[PDB]
């Protein structure tokens, strides 16, 4: 069975050091049940309070990482940057940032590419919009993202690489998306890569739920076989958070 | 006469927190003479160790912001964040912002009313291409930049502001910026300042020289009558940098 796998993403919160604190308090002393990965990622300026004040068995992760090492791209943060501090994961390619920051897919390749060669680990995020959910056309636009990540992987890199799967056509749109949505996507996602990269890739790469996720539904979303844990959004800033983390007992 | 203003844009550098380390005690053991206002920039994850271990007489900046205070902006860093660490200083609308991350004129400016809003001081970027350079048209293209900011600076700010030239037409195009370059677009932007914000605003406010500074140009650089101070690149991350912040000495 592949790790039941849990990121945290705190998005552009919370507003000062002092609520990172208090969050990192919190969650270090939440009990997990069963087992379970878990990732915590804040934005740039509380990760260093994070990686040095976050329980140990769990993992700092970066929001968004640049292209490049170093160099003149004044507001960027590199690779080489949270490396040196010890952190070993950032997202790539989240919504937010594909449509506010107008991030490309080539954008998000050479992320991927650059961050997997120097030695990260990534959560790369995909997931189709209103207008392709509706024409029913939401497996080729994921399969046409997920072909665009696929040459980013070095060869041996496939153990190092989360997908995230977002429902972006749930997201602000008057629609809401059904457990049944994520079993599906989350199987669409791991047949395009059995079909490009082989079955034994497939079988061990985690691919989670980047919807809403909340203490309500997490349970039922975790049973489902493709469903290999969740991308949580604002739940990660909760108490609930915990109880996500631990809705791993539901899934086999 | 206004105090002369130095800013140390670092970018995306260095590689690690050991190198930012060594870098601050450098800066730290420099003797400063003269009078003049230093502002020292590095990338968000340096941030939190530059506010902690830098010469309490010189101020830290970061080199960008959001436009929101907190929210569902995966990788995005806030006014709130960087200024419940004391940081008072922001760079906006740096040409490599504008270019490579896509930045325009609408996003800048409601960065600086929220910033400025929002108790923070920043360093305001602007400046021509290479065809506007060449078709003489270049005040014409810097005025409209400014006429843009203008409107997001609240009554009684502008004591909180700071602008800077940057010759992007210098910058990887197989030009180069001559001294009087510097004073004739720094004067052009203080004259549109006087004909539009009016002459008390524009006798206050430092207009900085963005292109390329080094030891061997700013002594001439800064005794140019409307050049302020700089905004550094490259030589900010050097023992060059305290020849550009004493050159205050030659500006009258
Ligand atoms: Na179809
Ligand atoms: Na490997
Ligand atoms: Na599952
Ligand atoms: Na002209
Ligand atoms: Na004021
Ligand atoms: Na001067």
């Amino acid at each position: 069975m592949r790790t039941f796998f849990v990121g945290g993403n705190w998005k552009a919160n919370p507003k000062t050091v002092e609520e990172a604190e208090k969050l990192i308090e919190m969650l270090n002393g939440a009990k997990v049940e069963g087992n379970v990965e878990v990732v915590v990622a804040a934005p740039f300026f509380f990760l260093p309070t994070l990686q040095q004040k976050l329980r140990k068995d769990w993992k700092v992760s970066a929001e968004n990482v640049f292209t490049k090492p170093n160099g003149a791209f004044t507001g960027e943060v590199t690779v080489p940057m949270i490396k040196s501090f010890g952190i070993e994961w950032t997202i790539l390619g989240h919504s937010e940032r594909r449509d506010i920051l107008k991030e490309d897919d080539e954008f998000l390749a050479a992320k991927a590419k650059f961050a997997l060669e120097n030695g990260m680990k990534i959560i790369y995020c995909c997931g189709e919009h209103l207008s392709e959910r509706e024409a029913g056309k939401a497996s080729e636009f994921v399969s046409a993202q997920i072909e665009k990540m696929i040459p980013a992987i070095p060869a041996g890199k496939w153990d190092d690489v989360v997908i995230a799967y977002e429902p972006i056509w749930a997201i602000g749109t008057g629609k809401v998306a059904s457990t049944q949505d994520a079993q599906e996507m989350c199987k669409v996602i791991r047949d395009i890569l059995a079909a490009k990269v082989g079955a034994d890739i497939a079988n061990k790469v985690r691919i989670l739920y980047g919807g809403s996720v909340k203490p309500n539904n997490c349970n039922e979303l975790a049973a489902c076989p493709d469903v290999d844990g969740f991308l949580v959004g604002g739940a990660s800033l909760e108490p609930g958070f915990i109880n996500i983390v631990n809705s791993n007992v539901h899934s086999k």
